[PDB]
């Protein structure tokens, strides 16, 4: 699973869109992608992430969805999701995909990066905004 | 209820932060929670955000009046006031001017909220 940490406390939303393209072959600086998603000092809005995502050639779509969304095998991996941790609001994932009760996911943060994530856990910080992502 | 409808598609988040005129790190879309806050601290408001569930409208502590980030449709950044929970149903604020105030079902909403809540005082 090819995911990019972030350093600056602001890069988590070009941090997760760098490595959606790596999986689906691309490579992008975060600068860049700082600008094109119009990250500012307080992170990405999910807006931001999207307009970006459509601008490296991506059929974007967004959806507010639930935990059941994890319950349907044709869930096409990776995507994106908005999600609270603790002090962080406008943070997000990578989900990579799912063996047992347990996520595959990528959090920028240096100091996590991919990790399993149990759903109780998942569900109390997901804000149920996922973001899928296919090339055009 | 007082509540301040909004004009451009970015102003929501100024909008909501009308709680009783164009600022506080407002982008080309709407806003970060973050940038609620610190507005709200400004204006000198105690500022608590929660992750919380609809289990949330469950208390009698409940200080309304509240903010919510929600997503509708394709607006990801949105925000609504909450007015009080009298019943199975919400009072809330949508700055979107051909909304304002309304009463709100609870699946509806809970369909909507992202779970963020954002409550201040004076
Ligand atoms: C600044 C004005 C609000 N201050 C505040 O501390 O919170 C408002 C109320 C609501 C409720 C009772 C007292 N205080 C905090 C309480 C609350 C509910 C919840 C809550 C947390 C998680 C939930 O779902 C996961 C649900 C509710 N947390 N907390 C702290």
């Amino acid at each position: 699973y090819k995911l990019v940490p972030q350093i600056d406390t602001r890069d988590c939303g070009p941090a997760v869109l760098a490595s959606v393209a790596k999986h689906y072959g691309s490579n992008y600086s975060i600068a860049y992608l700082r600008e094109l998603s119009k990250t500012n000092k307080q992170g990405t809005t999910a807006l931001g992430i999207v307009e970006a995502a459509k601008k490296l050639g991506f059929e974007t779509r967004s959806i507010k969805a639930d935990m059941t969304l994890f319950d349907y095998n044709d869930l096409t991996y990776p995507f994106i999701v908005h999600v609270i941790k603790g002090k962080r609001l406008q943070h997000y994932y990578v989900v990579y995909g799912s063996q047992n009760n347990q996520l595959i996911i990528g959090d920028p943060d240096p100091s996590v990066k991919v990790t399993r994530m149990s759903k109780e856990r998942f569900q109390s910080e997901w804000t149920g905004l996922a973001i899928f992502l296919a090339p055009q």
